[PDB]
């Protein structure tokens, strides 16, 4: 009986395993935009992906991840809110059965359709697993999805998930590009939270970018054909992978824009 996203193992219930849950720190949140302060202290954001090497996909049975190697500085994220340099070690996206939901943050209780994160680990602390126990550990970028035209980079992992339709599947997945995957602007907000999965570490410096991304329904509902369950098990389909708003609590977002 491990979590997941269902009615007896969903979001709600993961307090039980993971008491941080409940914690002061915790992810996702709604923006509001009104309070979201500009901060003229707030740096660019740098996202350097020229030379990122994409290694392999993987449906880990709550999304599906694309791995890069991290074990040189590569695919970096500094600037913005943070200090030093964060290595980028995979992306992976959470999205809903329809369209109207699937985003983890919100912006004036607006849902996207979907949200992409690209997470990062602080190389002052060596490796992912050592990170994640630190408050500055992670630096994770956020861009939402809507529904419209679709976006040409995407359409590469789009078409190898027929590949690891069900969980533990992975495929090899080289040379994949992520700057295919960014929006024109890098206006964002910034805030102190943690990951959005169990186990619920408050160890993010959350960067959720304002301008969304467009995908095709096509390209969503792909996504919507992956299974949470493995290989000759009841089929559950892949959706609503998201946890709701949490409470904002003693944390100021930030704006890098006017
Ligand atoms: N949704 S999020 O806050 O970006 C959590 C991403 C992950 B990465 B892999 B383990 B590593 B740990 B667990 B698994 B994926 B979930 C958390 B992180
Ligand atoms: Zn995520």
């Amino acid at each position: 009986h491990h979590w997941g996203y269902g009615k007896h193992n969903g979001p709600e219930h993961w307090h039980k395993d993971f008491p941080i849950a409940k914690g002061e720190r915790q992810s996702p949140v709604d923006i509001d935009t009104h309070t979201a302060k500009y901060d003229p202290s707030l740096k660019p954001l740098s996202v350097s992906y020229d030379q990122a090497t994409s290694l392999r996909i993987l449906n880990n049975g709550h999304a599906f991840n694309v791995e890069f190697d991290d074990s040189q500085d590569k695919a970096v994220l500094k600037g913005g809110p943070l200090d030093g340099t964060y290595r980028l070690i995979q992306f992976h996206f959470h999205w809903g059965s329809l369209d109207g939901q699937g985003s983890e943050h919100t912006v004036d209780k607006k849902k996207y359709a979907a949200e992409l994160h690209l997470v990062h680990w602080n190389t002052k602390y060596g490796d992912f697993g050592k990170a994640v126990q630190q408050p500055d550990g992670l630096a994770v970028l956020g861009i939402f999805l809507k529904v419209g035209s679709a976006k040409p980079g995407l359409q590469k992992v789009v078409d190898v998930l027929d590949s690891i339709k069900t969980k533990g599947k992975s495929a090899d997945f080289t040379n994949f590009d992520p700057r295919g995957l960014l929006p024109e602007s890098l206006d964002y907000w910034t805030y102190p939270g943690s990951l959005t999965t169990p186990p619920l570490l408050e160890c993010v410096t959350w960067i959720v970018l304002k301008e969304p991304i467009s995908v095709s329904s096509e390209q969503v509902l792909k996504f919507r054909k992956l299974n949470f369950n493995g290989e000759g098990e009841p089929e559950e389909l892949m959706v609503d992978n998201w946890r709701p708003a949490q409470p904002l609590k003693n944390r100021q977002i930030k704006a890098s824009f006017k």
